[PDB]
């Protein structure tokens, strides 16, 4: 028993295609012993869905509790890097240089951060970035935590957490398409099926107890049917998106507990069927109050640029030389 | 630069830590040498007359190089370091000391030098480096140019050698003296009412230009004739009041892209006499986190003597539902 | 600890009138460590009850 004993158990019987193990138990889900497992190479163990996470299932000793071999709950860092260097000090291209900083940003992660109950610090990685040339003068960054959400429709039973604290309104997802039942025409073309607009999930400033709503919109006046319950969110209090289509009526569908660090929603709370949504998986961005981001139970801060390039933009800036004369 | 600076840097290496020459495009004919005491900030007028009197040593009859103290750019740093409770042995008061040293060691080595530059990203890695227990830091900077005369910018202008943001330029506050009597038996029979005032900049125009406007007044004590009339824009930062004061006026102007700042209080009929200061400090947010020096400007951390330009917030961590 | 360690423990201190040991723990009955013991001869160890 004991998760620690189990972590080993697997750092042996598998200690081949596995880099790390976190055996934690969830207080919401009794009798279930959860086993986080980093593939040591990629991200998901049998993304093929078990091929692997079923083999470990097939390891049994004692107890009335049952294993649930999962892939680690990944925290991502959407970094907007802005390194600046000296035109002259540089001998190879900006292209070769990028491939030089991300070689470092990786060295940091995989040595200090990509570990269980281990953490990430922006200041500490920007030291690694700075440390890629004779110049390279300095560097800026703007990060957000990312949680990848399977089934956009609704969060888990027990909500999703970051293992970190975010700021008011900080929480927002990427946009996805909502197929309004309605139909419209332009450019000599026809019905064009059903009108679609870009819609998304955002949080609101916390109330006097640490608790804002999780709202979704915009909409039409519209494509969502209003009840005694279902009513457009009452007031400004968050981040609205570009109505290049003019729209705006958002609806409440959950809440963030900022202090408790839990976020729940369920689109079924209004009456939209997942059919009315193109997507399956979405991204949930928030920006921390943390100058240090903590991983934790089954959570793991990882940097996989190749397979997750989207989570890193590098904007370089070249600089004129100074005094060359003496 | 070094052609003559170096020498000097030999006969005086025991004081001066930074020497460079330059001309002023404009003050044609004049060559100045900025020097920073290793021992602080401003060389003393005796230290300065000695050093000037080696100019005779090396024979030159023409008026020959003015020695002077460097044009300092200061970084008002608002630092935040979060550290691990377990791994920190001594006092918080100690830790600060330990890092406020690291900052200086970075400044002395990589920054306090002519045309070398300050990189917030670097000094933070110095901060990180100060203890084995300093998990991670963050930081917010401002630029401080310390103005010799508040009343009017130099003939030419004042510049940061760096890009600031909109409304960003703002001096501190200085007492303006209206001229009215207060009639208060508390302190006799007459105090001469004097309310604070500052000089801020407004938003870039179509074309890159802002207006350098000057803090709140009470209608009467500034005379307006058509031309010189209250500024109206709300495109700047107004200040905390307790008084009925909301009349700001326009002098000079900021050329944001060419960073030049000229103003002249005279543009409103207010003699120096009217203000009880002679020196001020101009702040402003950089655009970037890498800031630069140029002709005779020097960036410097002199913290036991400019302590007002650093603040440290620590955040002790354990494990852990919370660090703000 | 460890049932295996215990099984030995008894395959020694008793390894005389005992043939086999199974130290298992029941998931219904916490804090209790159960020790199956074959008498090596008969069926029940102290059918005389202990």
């Amino acid at each position: 028993v004991t998760a620690t004993d189990y972590d080993t158990f697997v750092s042996e019987r598998f200690g081949s295609i596995i880099q790390a193990v976190q055996t934690f138990t969830d207080s919401t889900k009794p009798g279930y012993a959860f086993i986080a497992a980093k593939p040591k190479s990629g991200l998901y163990l049998t993304t093929v869905q078990r091929e692997d996470i079923k083999n470990y299932l097939k390891d049994y000793n004692l107890a009335p509790i049952t294993p649930s071999i999962i892939s680690p709950n990944y925290l991502f860092i959407k970094t907007n890097l802005k390194v600046t260097y000296a035109l002259n000090k540089l001998q190879e291209s900006e292209q070769w240089l990028e491939g030089q900083i991300i070689d470092k940003i990786d060295r940091y992660y995989t040595e200090d951060v990509e570990i269980f109950n281990s953490s990430f610090a922006k200041s500490k990685m920007l030291t690694y970035v700075d440390d890629a040339d004779h110049s390279v003068i300095g560097s800026s960054a703007t990060i957000q935590m990312v949680r990848e959400v399977q089934n956009f429709y609704k969060t888990p039973e027990a909500g999703i957490k970051y293992n970190n604290q975010i700021k008011d309104r900080s929480m927002e997802s990427n946009t996805f398409s909502f197929n309004s039942g309605r139909k419209v025409v332009n450019p000599d073309t026809g019905l064009e099926e059903d009108v679609l607009y870009d819609v998304r999930i955002v949080s609101t400033d916390r109330d006097s107890k640490g608790i804002g709503k999780v709202i979704i919109g915009p909409f039409a006046s519209g494509d969502v049917t209003e009840n005694e319950n279902i009513q457009p969110y009452t007031g400004n209090d968050f981040n609205k998106l570009a109505n290049s289509d003019g729209r705006d009526k958002y609806y409440v569908i959950g809440e963030i507990n900022y202090p408790a660090d839990v976020i729940y929603w369920n689109i079924a709370k209004i009456n939209l069927t997942s059919e009315k949504f193109e997507v399956q998986t979405i991204e949930l961005y928030s920006d921390p109050t943390d100058d240090v981001i903590f991983t934790r139970d089954g959570s793991l801060i990882v940097f996989e640029n190749d397979l997750r390039p989207q989570y890193l933009t590098i904007d370089l800036e070249p600089i004129s030389q100074l005094e060359h004369h003496h």
